[PDB]
């Protein structure tokens, strides 16, 4: 007889196929994700790139008379009349002398450019390194790569271009880190008469750890560090995965590099810091990439500084930056105890040359280092892919594809005639 | 050759237990009421700078504590051992003794009324006098731009509080720019002699600080951190927003429940009301830091009966003021750091801009620096991990695996069975 | 022959159902893992230990004649000769004590041992601690319980297993914390007249906060605490459970205690570390376990403080430690404020009989404690079990045996062939 049944078991086996493939074609578009957290203790991790500066950004010995006449007014030391000021805090033979700097009766001003200024004036990583060491290897002066900053002239440890093939931390503790004394200088502090962008009522360093494919942003970003303490820094590698659109938001810019290599929140803002005052002061500052001129102590004073301190302080449409899809965060906790105790002044000033009140006043040790679980991951991952879809039909697929089977095995005869 | 028809029996019937197995451990498994902990952690625009409240660790100022004052609370503050005998401690300040000798004598002295809440709020070191100066993202601040609270420390200030006005403040990038910027001179100068110990003196000299949510009230003695003078601390912030689910899934409360003396639910909201009810209770008063109508305790019933009683809760106690979680919770995570201010060669110049010796700066002033990282928010939220909607689904698309199986079996067994 | 359009469909058909079950099955043997996480404020949270030690490891006062004779050098208060350099180095005060003290003239040396001058020598905690308060009741030095470390003899307060009540923390903030008052006794401190791994440029003193299963590593681990201060450590306990292989790569605590009852990274170190030095020194240090003979001040200096230095700063292969399936970490926020204030010093000088100078030099109030939320956990779970399995594939894998089976039971009856 005629069997209808047959005709109505295939139309549904192909609706069914139609409802799931409708219902999970729908689902996969709406390209949802779901983040990936896992905390452990990794081998073979990589050490940051550690980078510091002096609070301090000029060395009073190395200022010279030029650099009074060039850069005075910029660091409040004189007025706008080429003149030491009303304010003369110094009882010291530091006025004296300071006064004796400041005479330019028949003074030929010379060439002076600020970078060059930074690079000489700056404190120098030899005098201020007292000691270094890094998993029980003695460092040097050498080790650290020359970086320029808004505060000038500072310094990066394992900044990565060097010999030591990727330097590693294996365990938890000090053991596996870095430790370094410095000698911050006090005595080469520049006067302070004023408040401006360049002076500072502090004293003691500015660290930032960083990946070393991220440059540094160690005046907004930095933490400090005291003179007169020993401080420990415990960390913890933190390595955030974004996606891109359609599941997430983030961005990832290729080898060629408009100024840095790979894409970071820092390199953007430098970037987008630097066109910004190329294009309103025609110039960038000394800690600035690219090739325009660099500012004048003129150009800083009525243009450059003002405009940087506007991204960084005000600025909430000029320089926004998009996610990264790769971002590596350090966690820390800081702890101190003081330097020097009262039994080991005596050693730390003869060794030194210094007076037990410098060592307290001058010194400070710096640990970083990682805690036992030193990795942490946070992934966003895509929750609904291809292979997921597929899974998620096959199965209904197969039954329909099985009736259409068993459809030919009951007409093969027939259609064979 | 019957075999053949065994197998689409059986596979039917297979199908069959497998529709029924998988659909009840599915519906078991909702009745779970399961949940999944959602994480992620982005730079956000437009994020609300949180509200900044601080206290100087000194109570009440030297200079502004009367005879009056002292013929009330001098007990309370360990000055008086009773209103008959002279004070003989010295003093670091060796003038503040004979001040205090002087301010001691009650011969012939006539009482006059005295309210704890008026002392501190008269006593109490004034934001006018220690804020030297205030930036927040780059604009300058003034005192006005702090909102008087009063803590267990007593006369305490809140930066950005958002109670009046409207103008609410964000932050848009990571670093010390777009924060605030305080240096403060917490006055040792003031502090009252420390001659006993009590709940409202203190060893230590600098301040409390306590960042936290604008609808969420500080508790700040004991939840804040300390700030020390003679440094410049740098405090780097991530915002962390916490999602809880109600009872079935979780075990949070709503928060909406009846407020009390605060609009919105939160841990410490429930404290102090708690702690308030606790001791209108026990001692038929209030200490100034708390809210309600109820009268305020004389310094009498602050040592007698409120310090005791507000101890035992903050220490001793597992039972009577507990409270549960809120569905909707503010973390700030917090990375500090410091340098120290003034350096050798801007004490000079600090000191004159003040009028103070460069020691003086040296012990007093600190300069606190609170702004967010570029990570500056984390979300944790727990979520429905199966809803009926992911139940029919479920169910739908096995029963569409049992219509679509037995579909082989009907065509397969229809001309024998039928 | 046209049967091909017929063995085909045997064949696709199980090509199919084949393909279905494989997916999942070979995902099943990734065995796959979700990582759970929760942030609360839990109720009756245990209190951790806290172990604090003193930077100075030995006090003055207690060092005699034959302790210098034979720890002198490794102190660096001799040279290699038995002798106080010269004597332009540290206060006459100390100085001539200490040639008093350093005078071996027909001196006969008497037997030594590490432990017991460290033991003898080592800060006493009945000295150090001036208060000590937790939860609003006071605890005293017997609270704490002695443990050798590298820094010498320290002490762990709530270390358990003292036969009291557990202690608990139910509120966040400082009332419902620990709180301790020290004087770190910089007049004890031995003079430091070179670099030594037993000598420290800094004062104050070193602290970890731990679970109570997992033994101390402070020199490593710890953090540090400065006098002058009253530092606030805000906590919050972090439990981490992780999944045995074939899920991860976590060691239980299986087995027994070799040396330790629990499994964790610092219990694995300290045990590697000690066997490491009975090798390459046949020798323990003061602070490791075992039975092996303490090593004398002499195999400090030349083969055990270079051998443990080696193995915490530069091995990368010898100790090497598996991922514990259960950790307890505590992070924490540290802050601080002065002490004493300018108003209180006299008070203090006058109550712990010290000058004012003394108590700002050598008094700190640490204080520990719980924020709100105390409470995070973070646990790997198995993402596709067994059950999951079957309930995705269970039909697919049902369906492909009956057609394996019908399969069999066609091409058989197509045996029939043979007969022609
Ligand atoms: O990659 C995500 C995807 O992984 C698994 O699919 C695997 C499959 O199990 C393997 O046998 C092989 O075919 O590679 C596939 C991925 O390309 C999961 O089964 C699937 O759900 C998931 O989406
Ligand atoms: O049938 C095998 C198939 O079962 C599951 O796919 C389900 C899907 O998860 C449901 O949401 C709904 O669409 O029904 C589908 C089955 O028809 C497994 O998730 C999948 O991996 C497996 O291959
Ligand atoms: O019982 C907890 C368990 O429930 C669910 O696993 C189910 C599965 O979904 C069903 O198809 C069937 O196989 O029974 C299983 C339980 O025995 C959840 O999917 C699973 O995550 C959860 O642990
Ligand atoms: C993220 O960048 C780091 C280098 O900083 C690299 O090692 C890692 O593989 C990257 N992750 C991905 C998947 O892009
Ligand atoms: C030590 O410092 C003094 C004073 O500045 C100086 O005269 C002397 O040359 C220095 N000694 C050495 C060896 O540098
Ligand atoms: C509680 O959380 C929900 C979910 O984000 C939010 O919409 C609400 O504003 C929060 N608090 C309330 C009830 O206002
Ligand atoms: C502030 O300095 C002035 C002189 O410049 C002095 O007369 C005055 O007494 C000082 N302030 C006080 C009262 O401490
Ligand atoms: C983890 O270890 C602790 C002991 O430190 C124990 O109390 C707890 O029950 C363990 N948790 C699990 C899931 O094993
Ligand atoms: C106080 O210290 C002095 C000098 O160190 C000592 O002689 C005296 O015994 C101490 N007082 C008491 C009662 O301990
Ligand atoms: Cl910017
Ligand atoms: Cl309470
Ligand atoms: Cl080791």
């Amino acid at each position: 007889l005629k069997r209808v049944v047959w005709a109505l078991c295939f139309m549904g086996s192909l609706a069914l196929l139609a409802l799931v493939c409708t219902n999970r074609i729908q689902y996969y578009f709406l390209y949802p994700h779901v983040t990936k957290l896992d905390e452990v203790a990794a081998t073979r991790l990589t050490f940051p790139a550690v980078t510091f500066c002096n609070l301090n950004e000029f060395r009073f010995s190395r200022v010279t008379k030029n650099d009074l006449y060039h850069a005075g007014e910029l660091l409040a030391l004189l007025n706008n009349r080429y003149e030491i000021p009303d304010t003369q805090t110094a009882d010291e033979k530091q006025l004296e002398i300071l006064q004796d700097k400041a005479n330019f009766r028949n003074f030929k001003p010379k060439p002076f450019n600020m970078l060059e200024f930074y690079d000489r004036a700056g404190h120098d990583i030899r005098e201020m390194l007292l000691s270094c060491f890094f998993r029980g290897e003695q460092c040097s002066p050498e080790d650290f790569k020359v970086v320029f900053t808004r505060y000038g002239k500072c310094y990066t440890f394992n900044a990565g271009q060097d010999g030591k093939p990727r330097l590693i931390t294996m365990k938890g503790g000090t053991g596996n880190g870095l430790e370094i004394m410095l000698d911050i200088q006090q005595d080469e502090y520049l006067p302070v008469w004023g408040e401006t962008d360049e002076t500072s009522f502090e004293a003691g360093i500015k660290v930032q750890i960083h990946s070393q494919d991220e440059p540094p942003l160690i005046d907004q970003l930095g933490f400090g560090v005291a003179p007169g303490f020993q401080t420990f820094v415990s960390c913890q590698e933190q390595r955030l995965i974004y996606l891109p659109p359609p599941w997430g938001d983030c961005k990832a810019t290729t080898g060629d590099s408009e100024f840095y290599d790979t894409y970071s929140i820092t390199a953007c803002r430098i970037d987008c810091e630097t066109r910004y005052l190329v294009e309103n002061c025609n110039c960038r500052m000394v800690h600035m990439p690219g090739d325009a001129p660099y500012c004048t102590p003129e150009q800083y004073k009525e243009c450059a500084d003002p405009a940087l301190d506007f991204l960084v302080e005000k600025d909430n449409e000029y320089c926004v930056c998009e996610m990264p899809c790769n971002v590596t965060r350090y966690g820390k906790e800081l702890s101190m105890v003081k330097i020097p105790s009262k039994a080991s002044a005596k050693y730390l000033a003869k060794k030194y040359n210094k007076s037990e009140q410098y060592i307290g006043e001058n010194i400070l040790v710096l640990d970083i280092f990682f805690e036992a679980l030193n990795y942490e991951t946070i992934e966003q991952k895509k929750a609904y892919e291809v292979a997921g879809l597929l899974g998620d039909i096959g199965g209904q697929m197969g039954l329909f594809i099985g009736a259409s089977i068993l459809t030919v095995l009951e007409l093969f005869d027939y259609a064979y005639e």
